[PDB]
DNA sequence: CGGATCCG
DNA sequence: CGGATCCG
């Protein structure tokens, strides 16, 4: 896939939030808007993308084999370079030119965690989770664990998560 | 995605990767020779169909890792890159109108026979070989014998020599599982 | 840092 | 079973 500006990676997004779908067993299940939530460099809102991140809400663990596996986007042209139940990443042409997707599913239980983990930085995270790997505690992009066990946190959103684990809240841009 | 293949077409296409494999290290390109090109995975163990063609370069300094399958070139032979790096490179090759995966991947010369050994498989096999031997506090991959983190130096040079030093009984490719 | 998908 | 490359 080649490099684009914000605005491409936008323009991207916004066609897309309309036309994505997957197929189960010979039906086609349309994905809604508010369950596509841009992800990666283009929430920090890097100048230059090497690629476009969305992650799918999926509302039932027993469609998580169906979604990516099938996935459909009315009227473009992509490819499947690798595929799963969990990411999938695509190649796509956008006015003759060849950019890469990456798709990410989470369900609804995990949103807060999977936000958190995709819009990265990598660099972030890494420090985020070594402070808590150093309390005894695993944060993924599926929950906070400790002893390998789930720990129940009482929140909703990534503001939430984050001031819930210990660390100032900021927004994706100034994540570093 | 690559196709599948019949036995005879991977080894057609191994034969003729054998004289056209090289390397460019900085600016200069430097041949891979056959008798460093291991046909392994299920061409090794000769079944009918493969789903990819597999070998394994063995590599004779440390230092070339860097350099051999991140600058691998196939005189003649039309192909793209999927993954790569020092270890594990995945190309589509077109051969006779037709696309099929290829798998190289890398061996240093002291770890030759372990190598060989887990690139063969298949992995039901290796899953069972060192399931037994992580009983015994042992660690077997792709490049030694380890215990407690530390290479076990065994005095061998083939992947045989390795089977009955490990105490497993020695069968041919395509009679192991 | 931790996991996905892939490699035998 | 154990590791590579790639994902944030
Ligand atoms: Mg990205
Ligand atoms: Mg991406
Ligand atoms: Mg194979
Ligand atoms: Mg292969």
């Amino acid at each position: 896939g080649g490099m684009l500006t914000l605005i491409q990676g936008k323009k991207i997004v916004n066609h897309l939030r309309s036309r994505l779908a997957f197929e189960y067993n010979g039906q086609l299940i349309k994905i809604l808007s508010k369950n596509i939530v841009a992800v990666g460099s283009l929430r920090r809102e890097e100048k230059m993308l090497n690629d476009v991140d969305l992650l799918i809400i999926v509302p039932e663990k027993k469609l998580l084999k169906h979604v990516l596996p099938n996935i459909r986007i009315k009227g473009l042209s992509f490819s499947v370079k690798v595929c799963g139940e969990r990411k999938c990443v695509l190649f796509i042409e956008w006015e003759k030119k060849t950019y890469q997707l990456d798709l990410f599913t989470a369900l609804a239980e995990e949103k807060p965690y999977a936000i958190f983990h995709f819009t990265g930085p990598v660099s972030y995270l890494i420090r985020i989770r070594a402070a808590l790997k150093k309390k005894n505690y695993k944060l993924n992009q599926y929950g906070l664990f400790k002893n390998q066990t789930l720990v129940p946190l009482k929140i909703t959103t990534e503001k939430e998560l984050i001031k819930e684990l210990g660390f100032t809240y900021r927004i994706p841009k100034k994540r570093l």
